[PDB]
């Protein structure tokens, strides 16, 4: 990705767009209760804590592009993971208006609770003034599409999320580009039955986990798996993506039969942006609008496996690879130990910043026994074998737990944490719900016991 150029709004006919500057993110009751780092990430170019240009600092994702046209490795690529998917027999019509807005099997309904994008955020009007969840409306959207069209600017806001000191200090804040309503309405119903098919079919032949559900799925990763691991971690993907990706993504989905729709792909790939008073147009780049997003990340990361391993295996035997990934996130195999330094390398050429798995410093073997997918590490229950624990470290949980974004959620954010840490074991558990109970907040709490979540997973199986 490149920003092409960068000038005020007014110039090209747009109004200055309204963010807020103010973190919704503040200490939590149980803040000093457990050790943590983190805190919100910086918002605006005058944050005190900033030690470098705003500005600069986030939009330096977008280190350019490596790449123009589609090589012969990636039209090989391109050509076997389309096999792959044609054994799905996805359906290829179009989705009806208003299961694209109010969702079907496989697809969820829209998030009224998230922005709707230009020129909706500028008119003042809101998702829940369109959208009717008891009634199915379509009638209001529909008229509203005929009115604005698609196409539309991509509305920037900077995440509120919590950072390291490093990167609020870098000012490395991460940003969301909102698409406008109308377009992930079109999107919708131009790609609805493919995002269906993959939610309802997270592994390796679709080789995306999006919508999978880790309590479950975990146990059953290990068996799709081929004898030896590999994975890396990729600095800045959405952005690195240069546009070749994207036309290697567009040849996919006509082999799939989408052919139909490939335009939409253009729209993610040239964009033009809105952020505070600037538009600017930026030549490749996934932009990080949806749910959308995520799936033609994760197909794109299918295509870039399979190209360096062409490029610096030849005679790799693809029908072998097994991978699921989760945009940028992958946990790969082969039956033959491969050589993730090398392939980083032949990641460059592509445009891709690959480093070794888990920020370890050096590329090192990748086992059962330190691979992470989602954060999470594998461990078999103690009990039972077969069924596989996904371990998230308490630290992340830790560092979670000592803010939050609304006192009325603490019950909810509480519990979803709960979920993830008991997995660490009755020990380590019971220490955790210990220290929440040791501060008013956590006493008024109705959390569960370990015994309860343990055989509240057996009986989920
Ligand atoms: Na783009």
């Amino acid at each position: 990705g490149e920003i092409q150029w960068m000038r005020p709004s007014k110039e090209v006919g747009y109004p200055i767009i309204n963010a807020p500057s103010k973190t919704k993110l503040e200490p939590s009751a149980f803040h000093y209760v457990f050790e943590g780092v983190k805190e919100p990430a910086v918002l605006t170019k005058n944050d005190p804590r900033l030690k470098t240009d705003f500005e600069e600092a986030i939009f330096s994702k977008y280190v350019g592009n490596k790449i123009t046209e589609v090589d012969e490795y990636m039209k090989e690529a391109v050509d076997h993971y389309a096999g792959q998917l044609m054994s799905l027999d996805i359906n290829t019509e179009q989705m009806c208006l208003e299961d694209a807005m109010y969702g079907t099997d496989g697809l969820e309904a829209l998030d009224l609770s998230t922005s709707a994008g230009y020129p909706y955020v500028a008119m003042g009007k809101k998702k829940r003034d369109i959208l009717n969840k008891q009634t199915r409306d379509t009638k209001e959207m529909q008229k509203l599409l005929d009115t604005y069209g698609i196409n539309l600017p991509l509305v920037t806001y900077v995440k509120d999320e919590l950072r390291s000191k490093t990167k609020v200090e870098q000012g490395k804040s991460r940003l969301i580009e909102a698409s406008s309503l109308n377009d992930s309405v079109a999107m919708r119903m131009a790609f609805g039955n493919l995002y269906a098919a993959f939610h309802k079919n997270p592994g390796v032949i679709t080789g995306s986990a999006v919508g999978c559900d880790p309590d479950l799925f975990w146990s059953k990763i290990p068996v799709l798996m081929e004898e030896k691991l590999f994975a890396f971690d990729y600095t800045g993907y959405d952005a690195s993506l240069s546009p070749a990706w994207f036309e290697a993504l567009k040849m996919v989905l006509e082999k799939i039969g989408f052919g139909d729709r490939v335009d939409y792909i253009d729209y993610l790939n040239h964009s033009h942006h809105l952020y505070k008073n600037k538009t600017y147009c930026v030549k490749g780049g996934m932009p990080s609008a949806c749910s959308g997003t995520s799936i033609f990340n994760s197909m794109i990361n299918n295509l870039i496996i399979r190209t360096l391993l062409l490029k610096t295996y030849k005679g790799i035997d693809l029908d072998h690879l097994k991978m699921i990934a989760y945009g940028d996130d992958v946990i790969a195999s082969y039956p033959h130990e491969v050589d993730a330094s090398l392939l980083a390398q032949s990641g460059k050429d592509y445009g891709l910043t690959m480093t070794p798995a888990d920020k370890s410093a050096t590329f090192e073997t990748v086992t059962w026994e330190n691979v992470t997918f989602l954060k999470r590490f594998f461990r078999a229950d103690e009990k039972y074998p077969f069924l596989i624990h996904p371990v998230m470290p308490m630290k992340e949980i830790h560092e979670s737990i000592r803010w939050t974004k609304d006192p009325r959620n603490t019950q909810d954010h509480v519990r979803s944490l709960c979920l993830l840490a008991w997995h660490n074991g009755e020990e380590e558990y019971n220490k955790f719900l210990a220290k929440i109970r040791s501060v008013p907040i956590g006493r008024a709490l109705d959390l569960p016991e370990y015994s309860t979540l343990y055989d509240r997973w057996l009986d989920s199986f």
